[PDB]
C-alpha cells in the first residue's frame, strides 16, 4: 500500500479489571505494533483512561523521540474504573489537536484497547462517536478477554468502531492473544488509504 500521512492515537484501557501481568502484555502489544507501523510519514500518540486520562505523549513529542518502546515501557498502570467514552473525546479533542503535534490532513486514526464495559461515565457513546465521526477519526477496537465473549457484550465494541464493524473490530481472548493479531491490525493500518 502507497503510504500517506497518518496519526494513529491508541486509547488504553488502565482499570484495575486488568491485573499487572496483563497490563504488561498490553504495553508490548502496543510497543511493538507501533515498532511495525513505524514510517517516516507515521506519528504516535498514547492515552491511558480509567475514571482518570493520562497522556503519555502526544504527536508532537513522539516526533521529538520516535522511539515507540521507549514511551511505553516506563508507563503505571492508572487502576480504577472504565470510562471508555470520555476517553474517546479526550482523544478526538486534545490527542488530535493542533497543539499536540497532529497534522493537517493526514489520516486520523484510533486503536482502543477494552477490557470492560464502560461503567461511571457521564458520557453516552452518543455523546462522542457523532463528533469523532465528523472529526474524520478511523476506530479500530480491540476488545480483550471474557468480557466480550457473549454476542450481546460485543454491541459495545460495534459501537466504538467504525463501520463497517467487521473490518475494525478485534476480539481476542485473553492478552497472551494479543500478539496474535498484530499482522492484521498493522496491515488494516499501513493500507488505510489504499
Amino acid at each position: 500500500c502507497p503510504q500517506e500521512d497518518s496519526d494513529i492515537a491508541f486509547l488504553i484501557d488502565g482499570s484495575g479489571s486488568i491485573i499487572p501481568h496483563d497490563f504488561r502484555r498490553m504495553k508490548e502489544f502496543v510497543s511493538t505494533v507501533m515498532e511495525q507501523l513505524k514510517k517516516s510519514k507515521t506519528l504516535f500518540s498514547l492515552m491511558q483512561y480509567s475514571e482518570e486520562f493520562r497522556i503519555h505523549f502526544t504527536f508532537k513529542e513522539f516526533q521529538n523521540n520516535p522511539n515507540p518502546r521507549s514511551l511505553v515501557k516506563p508507563i503505571t498502570q492508572l487502576l480504577g474504573r472504565t470510562h471508555t467514552a470520555t476517553g474517546i473525546r479526550k482523544v478526538v479533542r486534545e490527542l488530535f489537536n493542533i497543539t499536540n503535534g497532529a497534522r493537517k490532513n493526514a489520516f486520523k486514526i484510533l486503536v482502543v484497547i477494552t477490557d470492560g464495559e464502560k461503567f461511571g461515565d457521564p458520557l453516552g457513546y452518543e455523546d462522542v462517536i457523532p463528533e469523532a465521526d465528523r472529526e474524520g477519526v478511523i476506530r479500530y477496537v480491540i476488545g480483550v478477554g471474557d468480557a466480550f465473549r457473549s454476542e450481546k457484550s460485543r454491541q459495545e465494541l460495534n459501537t466504538i468502531a467504525s463501520k463497517p464493524p467487521r473490518d475494525h473490530v478485534f476480539q481476542v481472548n485473553n492478552f497472551e492473544a494479543l500478539k496474535t493479531i498484530q499482522n492484521q491490525l498493522r496491515e488494516k493500518i499501513f493500507c488505510i488509504g489504499s
